């Protein structure tokens, strides 16, 4: 039995898992958090199951999307569970620039983001091998899945060119685990499809100073 005493919890994000992320420099620069968030287990439940698009290119993908956008903002995000509110003002915040830094020594400060909740969850969503835009100066991906059957697909891939079979690292979607990196000319990547109609939950952080 735990004890009959206090826990610390200083925010929902441990930004020390950001610090002190597994960090790779070649093929290209690329950070890697386990344990990313301090409260894990309620997320999955608290993903929003509503109010989402789905979208389609056949670079190559198929997915849904639902943006966080200034209707949330101005309604005090009340069509989604307080934990993504909490989650919007610490990306927002000090505390997650001051984590960047220090791990991949990059500075954010001033610039702008979109955030939003994207969710493969038929068989055959994916996305093909691809770079990110120029104009994103980083991308933060988020998992929030409790468990995931590694058959079914849906892996992260990092990738040393523009072929999916060209891998060199892996990450599961499983909550906890993140990917940070800023778009380059050789910032590969993709989705391995998925093999069964089974839910993948992410949020994108995309950070940017020219809007696109
Ligand atoms: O969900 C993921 O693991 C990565 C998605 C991605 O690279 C994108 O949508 O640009
Ligand atoms: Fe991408």
């Amino acid at each position: 039995s735990s004890g009959e005493n206090l826990y610390f919890q200083g925010h929902m994000i441990d930004f020390n898992a950001i610090k002190n992320a597994e960090l790779l420099v070649k093929p290209f620069k690329v950070g890697i958090t386990t344990n990313l968030f301090t409260d894990p287990k309620p997320l999955f439940k608290s993903y929003p199951n509503s109010g989402f698009h789905n979208i389609e290119k056949g670079k190559q993908y198929r997915f849904s999307v639902r943006e966080i956008t200034t209707s949330d903002l101005e309604n005090d995000f009340k069509n989604l569970g307080k934990c993504w509110q909490i989650l919007y003002q610490e990306v927002s915040s000090v505390q997650y620039r001051d984590a960047i830094l220090k791990a991949i020594d990059l500075d954010i400060s001033g610039l702008k983001f979109k955030m939003g909740f994207y969710k493969y969850y038929r068989t055959g969503d994916w996305i093909s091998p691809h770079k990110d835009k120029p104009e994103k100066i980083l991308n933060h991906v988020m998992f929030f899945n409790e468990t995931w059957n590694c058959a079914n697909g849906g892996q992260f891939l990092g990738l040393r060119s523009q072929n999916m079979d060209d891998i060199v690292f892996e990450v599961e979607p499983l909550v906890g685990n993140s990917v940070f990196f800023e778009p380059r000319e050789n910032s590969w990547h993709a989705v391995r499809p998925l093999l069964c109609d089974q839910p993948r939950l992410s949020v994108q952080i995309e950070i940017f100073r020219t809007q696109f």
